[PDB]
């Protein structure tokens, strides 16, 4: 089916985002933001819907995503949270921009 084939492409992208190739800029997105550990006590007041690649991986593994659009919405939510919370000149935003470039260019190669 088309949805299953598109979800295989999505899983391929997810594997790439978690791969050693991108680890130098992907690592902040590997696990949920630990606001308390980072001293960011305003994080959960500003970010209402946290998202990270471990959560996307669990949702893919559990067949939670019904289509590519639903998968992409979570990956973009993860980047949007970073752009909303952090000053735009922060290193973590530079890392987000680089990983989002990897994501958007490969997502665009979605099979029809
Ligand atoms: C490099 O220091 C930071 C790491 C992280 C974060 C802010 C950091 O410094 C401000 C949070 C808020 C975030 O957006 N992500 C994606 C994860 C980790």
């Amino acid at each position: 089916g088309k949805l299953s084939e598109q979800l295989k492409h999505c899983n391929g992208i997810l594997k790439e985002l978690l791969s050693k190739k991108h680890a130098a800029y992907a690592w902040p997105f590997y696990k949920p933001v630990d606001a308390s550990a980072l001293g960011l006590h305003d994080y959960h007041d500003i970010i209402k819907h946290p998202m990270d690649l471990s959560t996307v991986k669990r949702k893919m593994e559990n067949r939670d995503y019904r289509d590519a659009q639903e998968f992409a919405a979570d990956v973009r939510l993860m980047f949007s949270n970073c752009y909303k919370y952090n000053p735009p000149d922060h290193d973590v935003v530079a890392m987000a921009r680089k990983l989002q470039d990897v994501f958007e260019f490969r997502y665009a190669k979605m099979p029809d």
